[PDB]
This record gives structure tokens, sequence and C-alpha cells, in this order.
């Protein structure tokens, strides 16, 4: 039930064949994701420390968060943003906290449950909860107590598929500079980087089906609610739009650094 994104044509994902045959969204508010990460990354350079060489979500033709979330809410886009793109800097002291408090006044300021069910999830660490706060907070999703065990078990496939493409699209730039899939699936197989590299594949096919099935049948079913219902499908998009923005976002390809 789309009313804040967009499809788009990206026929190389078909030949690709690693998101099933999910279609790319994209938010329609791409600018206001755009000033969300110009805004952290002036609060960055603020408190915290110079940016040189630094890339985080944002594309050539979209970002992250508006493949990832098609259907954020626009007048909480920037902020979702803005907390993608800090999460981004922080995983490569004082103002850390100061940054930190700024977002969380503009969230409290827009939803206030619903920024501490974030919160409570955002301090566990464990990339699943942090994707969990973000989507629900960027959505206006408040998931029924009875039903999040159940819903978290099954997005865990979506997880997995869009952190091991992550990994296969990263491992290249990443060991110019490992933790990486690609590196235990050349420990375990003792095989070469295109030899991890299929057996990767593989297992994120596996994945990706796996959740698109489960998904469709939930859906069908419709005993779930309409929250849930709609934090498992924007699953499926941010298994597309992980992989759509891997193929040419700036953070991964080695013409940087």
């Amino acid at each position: 039930d789309f009313k804040y994104s967009r499809e788009l044509k990206l026929e190389s994902l078909d030949a690709l064949n690693l998101t099933e045959g999910i279609p790319l969204r994209v938010n329609e508010n791409i600018d206001l994701e755009f000033r969300g990460i110009e805004r952290a990354h002036s609060d960055w350079e603020r408190y915290v420390g110079k940016l040189n060489g630094f890339h985080g979500g944002r594309g050539p033709q979209f970002g992250f968060v508006s493949a990832c979330i098609p259907e954020c809410l626009p007048e909480r886009m920037e902020t979702v943003s803005y907390a993608n793109e800090f999460a981004f800097l922080h995983d490569d002291a004082s103002g850390k906290q100061q940054m930190q408090a700024k977002l969380l006044l503009e969230m409290l300021s827009i939803d206030r449950e619903r920024t501490m069910v974030t919160i409570k999830a955002w301090a566990d660490f464990c990339g699943e909860k942090f994707w969990f706060g973000l989507v629900t907070f960027a959505m206006a999703l408040s998931i029924p107590e009875q039903e999040l065990e159940l819903v978290q078990r099954l997005a865990q496939n979506a997880y997995l598929a869009a952190g091991l493409t992550n990994d296969l699209y990263s491992y290249e730039k990443e060991q110019l500079v490992v933790f990486n899939a690609i590196a235990v699936i050349m420990q375990e197989h003792s095989v070469s980087i295109s030899e991890a590299e299929d057996i990767c594949r593989g297992r994120i096919r596996e994945y990706a089906a796996k959740y698109v099935r489960d998904v469709a049948d939930l859906r069908a079913k419709n005993e779930l609610s309409r929250d849930s219902l709609a934090y498992l499908e924007t699953g499926l998009y941010g298994i597309s739009g992980s992989t759509a923005w891997n193929l040419d976002c700036p953070r991964y390809q080695v013409s940087t650094f």
C-alpha cells in the first residue's frame, strides 16, 4: 500500500539473482535523506572530528535509507537518515554524546513512545535491533508484544541475506585496508576469493527465497497485525535496496582510497 516510494527498473538485479524477484523501491524524498546526511557530517565535524574520504549511505542516485525503508514517513526522513549516517560514522567523546542527545531530542519531539522502543533496541548494541529501532520509528510502527518474538525470528532471514550480500560487496575494498564472510568461507573450504564468493551467493539466495516465501504466506493469512506485516514487507525492500545500493555506492567503490 505505497504512498511515499517509487518502483525502479534496474534489470541488472534480475541478471544477478541475489534479491529473488523483489522489486527495487525508493523513497521519493531523496533530498531530505541527503539533507540529513549533510547535517550528520556537519555535526560530526563540529563535535567529534574531521572526516576525510568517508562515505556513508549516500549513493549516486539514491541513498541507503530511501532504498531500504522506501515507505519511510517523509517528515521523518531527515532524522532517520541522520541517525543512519551517524551509525555509519560511529562504526568506522563528549561530542558523541552531545550529538546523541540532539538526535534523541529530535526523535522524542516526533514520537515519544516509539522513540523509547527505539532507544531500548539501540542500547542492546544485534544489528538486527538497530535496523529494528530505525524502521519502527521511521514508519511509526508498533509491534504487538505477543508478536515480537515471532516477527524478529522471521526477519533474521532477511538480515542474513542483506548482511552476507554486504560482505560480498565490501570484501574487496575492505581487504585493501578480515571479519568478512568471504574470509570465513576461505578458511573452512580453503578456496579462492571467487569460490568463496559463489558459496556466499548460494547462501544469500537460500535466505532470500525463504524470506520471500514466508512473507507471502503471512500476508496471505492476514492473522498478524498490520504493523508486523508492514515491518516484514519492509524486510523485502531492504534486501533489494541493499543490493541495488551496494552496486555503485562510493562506500564500497575501490575508486575511493
